[PDB]
């Protein structure tokens, strides 16, 4: 069942806010993985000053040994090998040839953050882009195929790349209704038509006057993973609910959710999203690790990260992902997937127009 603790998402939601307010399309990312990226970058700096201050909300109590077992544990729970779903989170440093990579940092990277470093030649932008993009395919089973093009590597010394993959089954699937199309009344444009799936059942639900939105919980098998949909109220937009969501406003709204009989109508969707995270990371104040006086002494022998790339994909259908109260998601709505044993925000996204 649902998570009864307190989530460490003060930063995760700050970051979601920034992305969502810069994209009038569908979005999907992994806030937990962005935190892994920022901590791999902390491990590599000599501060392991301002960098210390800016990463306050990502590092556990200025004690590296806790940072590592913390992020190591959340990772192991999410990706725990079970017979009901498969979730994989993968990070890799693509390092230019003239950079001497320290083995112990590779050792840290593999052990505590499920990460790697790999040597490439940016002198052959095509062979390198090929190597990255085939790795992206190797560790997402083909769900994702490409994240960089040779043009996006210009000036690249180090390119930090993170993706995430998910395949799971609903505890309670929907009936197949071949011909179940209805309107979707999004913000931009005239309405559109989208494929829906319907069922009635017992699900955690609540209507939050605080955030002015409804909340639904759809669980996956494996006794670990559940998907939350947050659908604003008819008189309210997505950006309006966001401006109200913080760590405590969101904690209370999910606590109020107990099972009720729900009529659930949800638009099927299938898509993927990518952004280069340097520019939004500086908007939320993480700027020091991007200055010209920025170093990586514990990664390379005495340079910074050139570009940070992340990409995820998400699907929901009648059987899952990659497979009386009314919750009728026929307008824009937010979603996220969470490790319900610990509250890790593995996925987070939004539907501005659901296509499949």
């Amino acid at each position: 069942g649902p998570f009864q603790g307190q989530r460490q998402n003060e930063f995760d939601l700050m970051f979601v806010k920034e992305i969502f307010k810069n994209h009038n399309s569908n979005v999907v990312l992994s806030p937990f993985s962005v935190k892994i990226l920022l901590t791999l970058i902390y491990e590599a700096s000599d501060t392991s000053s301002n960098t210390k201050r800016e990463l306050s909300s990502v590092i556990q109590n200025d004690n590296i040994d806790h940072t590592r077992s913390y992020y190591k544990q959340l990772l192991e729970s999410a990706q725990q090998d079970n017979k009901d779903y498969d979730l994989n989170i993968a990070t890799n440093f693509f390092v230019d040839d003239f950079i001497e990579v320290i083995n112990k940092y590779q050792q840290i990277a593999n052990t505590h953050y499920h990460a790697m470093l790999e040597k490439v030649s940016y002198s052959n932008p095509t062979q390198t882009a090929a190597t990255i993009n085939n790795w992206v395919s190797e560790h997402t089973n083909g769900r994702l195929r490409e994240i960089v093009t040779p043009d996006s590597l210009e000036g690249a010394v180090i390119t930090l790349v993170n993706v995430i993959y998910f395949c799971g089954l609903w505890t309670y699937p929907f009936p197949e209704v071949a011909n179940n199309v209805k309107p979707f009344y999004g913000t931009r444009g005239k309405p559109t038509n989208a494929q829906y799936m319907e069922q009635n059942g017992q699900f955690y639900y609540d209507n939050s006057a605080d955030l002015g939105a409804q909340i639904l919980r759809l669980p996956y098998r494996g006794n670990k993973l559940a998907m939350y949909f947050i659908l604003p109220n008819p008189d309210n937009t997505v950006n309006q609910v966001l401006d109200r969501i913080n760590s405590a406003s969101l904690h209370q709204a999910l606590w109020y959710m107990e099972e009720n009989e729900v009529n659930v109508t949800l638009p099927k969707f299938k898509f993927d999203f990518s952004e280069q995270l340097n520019e939004p990371l500086q908007q939320v104040g993480i700027r020091e690790i991007f200055s010209q006086n920025a170093s990586l002494p514990l990664l390379a022998r005495g340079v910074r990260v050139s570009r940070i790339f992340q990409k995820a994909g998400i699907t929901i259908n009648e059987l899952g992902s990659e497979a009386v109260q009314i919750f009728n998601a026929n307008r824009p709505f937010i979603f996220f997937i969470e490790d319900e044993t610990l509250g890790t925000m593995l996925f987070a996204g939004k539907i501005e127009n659901p296509v499949f």
